[PDB]
Parts: C-alpha cells; sequence; structure tokens
C-alpha cells in the first residue's frame, strides 16, 4: 500500500487508517490530476469530479 503524494511531498506508505490510494481530478483532463493522497474508503464519483481509487503501488 504505497501511495505517492504531491510535491514537495514524496512517496509514503499509507499509514494505519488508509490502505488505498485516491486521485481526484476534473472530468475534462484525464491526464493531469488535482489531488493525490491516501484514503480508507473509496467514495463515489460525480458528474463533476472523479475520485478513482486503486490498490496498487504508485497507482495514484
Amino acid at each position: 500500500l504505497k501511495c505517492k503524494k504531491l510535491v514537495p511531498l514524496f512517496s509514503k506508505t499509507c499509514p494505519a487508517g488508509k490502505n488505498l490510494c485516491y486521485k481526484m481530478f476534473m472530468v475534462a483532463a484525464p491526464h493531469v490530476p488535482v489531488k493525490r493522497g491516501c484514503i480508507d474508503v473509496c467514495p463515489k464519483s460525480s458528474l463533476l469530479v472523479k475520485y478513482v481509487c486503486c490498490n496498487t503501488d504508485k497507482c495514484n
């Protein structure tokens, strides 16, 4: 469960509480993310924002 963050924050292993990686972006530019961190439960996506989760290293 190795999730990366946004600079200057480097890579870090999701600490107790989070075991998944979350990546929120705008449903328009499916290339450049907005925010990336750790999460416990994967929320639902919307028609505006999209929160894609993954259970892999350097996924988010």
